[PDB]
C-alpha cells in the first residue's frame, strides 16, 4: 500500500483550561493538554515516586469549539487522535513539538470529570 | 494516585534499520524509527501528494531483542506502547522528544510487510 | 498475519454489579457487562436515535477481585481485553459468546474515584 | 449518559474470501472473516499448541468495496471498527452474534508490500 495505522487514545484531565483560538481560512483550534499517570511504589528510598505524561492534543473544527465552550481543567476526555509532530523554530532556533491531533478520523468525549 | 489512559497505536515501516543497545548489556533497548503515510492528490496541481509522519518508537526487553533479530528496513510492525515526550538538554537549551515507549501494556508485532529475502 | 493483533477498547458503564466466580485454580474471575452507547439523527423512522452495545467483558485475577470490591452499577471502566467468542451448549444446542476478555495484554481502569 | 467508548482494533488475515453484498437497492456489505492467534508450548507437554479467534469483521461502503475488489483470502488486514453484539432469531430460537462492526469511526487497510 503506502499508508499505515497512526493512532492515539488517551483518557486525561486537562491540566489547564481549553487554549482556543483562530487562523487563516478562520480556523477553531483548541489546544487542551492532556496528563496520563502511571504510578508503581517498590524499592526507593523515601515517599512517592508517580510519573505522568503531559499530551499536547491538538483539535480542530467543531471539536475543537465544543472544548473551548464545554471543556474545563480537571475534566476527563476520551481522545482519538493520532499522533503529528510539527516543526516550528522559536525566536531562533528550530523546534518540534508532537501534539495530539484529532482530525475526524478520531474524537473527543468526556466522563464525568472533574 | 492518579492514572487515565495514554495509548499509542502504529502500524508502519521502519524507515531505517534498528537501532540497539544492551544495558546492564541485556537492558536491550531498541529504536526503531516508524513511517505511516497519508497521500491525497493534490486538487491545485492534480499530482499525487504524501505527508509522512515519522514515529520514534522505543522497545525494551526481549520486544527490544525480537526487533533486532527480525526486524529490518522497511518492515513492517505493529506497536502498541504509550507516549512518553521525554526533556533532555542539547548542546545548550533543553528539548523534549515524544517517543513511542512499548513497555510491557503493549508490544511489537511485524507484518511479512514489504522488502523481504534479505541476504541475497 | 502468523498471529495478529485482536485488541479491544472500551469505554462504559456497568450495567449491573460485577459478578465474582472462583474456579478450582483458585482465581476470581469477574463478568461485568459494559454498555457503550451512540445516538444519531434521521429522517427514516426515529427521533433521535440511540442504540447502546452491551459488551460482556471478563476480569481475572487482581482485576477480578478488584473489581468485585470496588466495582458496581454505574461505575465507568476503561478495559484493554481482547475478543474471545466461546463455545458452549445450551440446555440442548451450542450457543457461542463474544466476550470482552482482559488477559493480561490488557487492564481494567476505572474513572471517578479508584483505588483510592 | 448516553455514550462511551466502544472501539475494536485489530491486525489479522482473512480467513477466506470477503462475502461482498450489495444491498436492495445500492450500498454493499462486506463480510470478511480475520484470524487471529495466539500460541504458546504447554508446560507439560511441550507441543507449540495455538488457539486462534476468528472474527466476524463487517465492511460497508467504499470499504466493503475495496475489501472486495482487492481483499483475497489470506490477505491481511487492520480494522478499527466496534463491537456490535446482534440479536436475530434461528430457524426457532434466538441467537446473538457480536459482529466487528467498521462504521466511518473505524476503517480497514490491508498489509502486503511482498
Amino acid at each position: 500500500a503506502s499508508r499505515g495505522v497512526n493512532k492515539v487514545i488517551l483518557v486525561g484531565n486537562l491540566g489547564q483550561d481549553p487554549e482556543v483560538r483562530y487562523m487563516p481560512n478562520g480556523g477553531a483550534v483548541a489546544n487542551i493538554t492532556l496528563a496520563t499517570s502511571e504510578s508503581w511504589r517498590d524499592k526507593a528510598t523515601g515517599e512517592m515516586k508517580e510519573q505522568t505524561e503531559w499530551h499536547r492534543v491538538v483539535l480542530f473544527g467543531k471539536l475543537a469549539e465544543v472544548a473551548s465552550e464545554y471543556l474545563r481543567k480537571g475534566s476527563q476526555v476520551y481522545i482519538e487522535g493520532q499522533l503529528r509532530t510539527r516543526k516550528w523554530t522559536d525566536q531562533s532556533g528550530q523546534d518540534r513539538y508532537t501534539t495530539e491531533v484529532v482530525v475526524n478520523v478520531g474524537g473527543t468525549m468526556q466522563m464525568l470529570g472533574g
